């Protein structure tokens, strides 16, 4: 099963109980964005991140009464149609708001049962993706495909280190390709134990295909209330990219000297084949539109891995 | 019966009838569609060899001036990028794309690929979260039918085409329309089936390697290359990989007879085989700009993946 989260007086995690930390329900988010939850029917704002006032520019109480209808007039009917009752928690809808306080915000919404989860992040506003797609497809074998993928991602993102991290049948991981800035340790060829990415992290990554820690030293921002009014239970945040990273994994990243981390799942035959894993030495908020490019690349790599593995077997 | 290609018309080959369809050499027509321009150049020196006859009007230069310069001089910023992206021996399927600001012609999209020692350069005029939203909707579709319907509707919304169909090949190469989105008033093709020869075997082979082809105006005359043969080889210039390549006149007649002014299909490739086509129709001529066509190319790949996934959920 899972332990209760901390804020419901559950045990603190150790290396004895890696597998039982409820990472999906941390009750908090990373501070480079803001999150609101809301009722599926009424559009009634039920929870907000204590930092919402910053991003939205709204007097705190104003929000926690109001309706999405009021708050987002153009958007609220689109949401209603895009995310019908009963849809999967994996389905997401995005829009760009030109919002008074903040030039442009990206809005990302998904639905978990009766709750809409809304994420707001700063945003903005060429051929590198098309060029990359053809490059991946003409790679002659899996090894070269891995090399092209890591190089392409590094060029698109500027990340200090990009790896392709492949799982063995026992969930031992191996770095099979790597693109990195001069003057970093090489992780190429290294294998790591399955517990470094515990089973409950791997399952969540099979369904929700991108996560990140924008700053490995930033404090999480609580949800208020912490419990969903609807259920008097924790809000599931696993489909939210803003979700606070596990403090165990933040300790892991700091001990490696990483300041920013991001990864994309490569899913083949319904299973987690591996990860595009990225490191930056310093804090780094990759903007939403560039993340989208990596999300596309994730799908394309999933296709090409199967194609390429089929021409060996 | 499968038989080798006839020589093209310009090398004294025969004219093509319903009798000998499968033998038209549709990859070497010696000509392009008039809404863009094409140059060929030597892959090592960058000497310009062939050009479409309309090139002066896209590129704003006399032929003899174009042909008298190397790509190093014509494309000083792109020439080194081309050479890195398209190394000798690379496959003909690999494409490099850039946007140019050309004085006379505005923003041009440049698409380049390499066939042996030849570079092929295509120039076309070029111009929010719809793709991301579509990607997730496709993935959440519960079964093959719902996927097919979401895919057709999405493509129609992105493009404005009068008719978008998902055409699926059977094992005997007969096809069947299995989903479609269509303009009000058009008659339905859903559930209809068409003989295997409607798309002969040399077209299906090409359609497994080069995943997007089109006919922007089914009444437009083709524009010859000049000279027609590659001076490197005194042989035909391979245009299989060029979206500007002229469509088979057999096929343009089949389209005009249907009332179609514009056609475009994306290949859906599963396990190395052509599974089906996203086929689109417009009643009037219609040019879809290169950046919009890129969205369809990306959806072609997504759909190939999702078709595998939906079919595996099915035994
Ligand atoms: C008691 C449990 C421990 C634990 C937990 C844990 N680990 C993750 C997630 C990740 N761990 C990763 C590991 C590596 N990254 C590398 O670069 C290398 C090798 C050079 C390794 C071995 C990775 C890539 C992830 C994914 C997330 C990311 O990209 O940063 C989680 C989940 C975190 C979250 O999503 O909130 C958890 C709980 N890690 C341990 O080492 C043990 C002690
Ligand atoms: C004597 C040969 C004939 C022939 C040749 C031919 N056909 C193609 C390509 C295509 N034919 C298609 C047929 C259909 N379009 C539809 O909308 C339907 C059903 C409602 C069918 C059956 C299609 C879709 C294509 C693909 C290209 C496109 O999307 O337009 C070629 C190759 C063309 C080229 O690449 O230049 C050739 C030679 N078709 C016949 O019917 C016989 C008479």
């Amino acid at each position: 099963p899972f332990f209760p989260p901390l804020y419901l007086g559950g045990p603190e995690i150790t290396t004895e109980n890696c597998e039982r930390e409820p990472i999906h329900i941390p009750g908090s988010i990373q501070p480079h964005g803001a999150l609101l939850t809301a009722d599926g029917h009424s559009g009634e704002v039920l929870q907000m991140s204590l930092n919402a006032a910053t991003f939205l520019g709204q007097e705190p109480t104003v929000l926690r009464g109001q309706t999405l209808a009021a708050l987002l007039p153009e958007q609220w009917p689109a949401l209603q149609a895009a995310l019908p009752p009963g849809c999967p928690d994996a389905l997401q809808y995005r829009a760009t708001l030109d919002w008074p306080a903040a030039g442009h915000l990206s809005l990302t919404v998904h639905r978990v049962g009766e709750l809409l989860i809304l994420e707001f992040e700063p945003t903005e506003a060429p051929h590198a993706l098309r060029n990359a797609m053809f490059a991946l497809e003409s790679a002659p074998n899996l090894r070269a495909l891995a090399e092209v993928a890591t190089q392409t991602v590094r060029e698109l993102t500027g990340f200090d280190r990009v790896m392709l991290y492949k799982f063995a049948p026992d969930a031992t991981g191996e770095v099979i390709a790597e693109a990195r800035r001069e003057g970093l340790h090489a992780f190429l060829g290294h294998r790591f134990p399955a517990s470094d990415i515990p089973a409950q992290a791997r399952a969540l990554y099979t369904r929700h295909l991108l996560r990140l820690t924008a700053d490995t030293r930033a404090a999480a921002v609580p949800l208020d209330p912490v419990l969903n009014p609807q259920t008097n239970a924790p809000t599931p945040l696993g489909g939210a990219v803003l979700r606070a990273t596990s403090p165990m994994h933040m300790q892991y990243l700091r001990n490696m000297g990483v300041g920013s981390s991001l990864s994309v799942s490569v899913v083949v035959g319904g299973q987690l084949w591996g990860l595009i894993a990225c490191h930056h030495q310093t804090p780094y908020v990759l903007p939403p539109d560039l993340r989208t490019t990596l999300e596309y690349l994730g799908r394309l790599l999933s296709l090409q891995v199967q194609v390429k593995e089929a021409l060996e077997h």
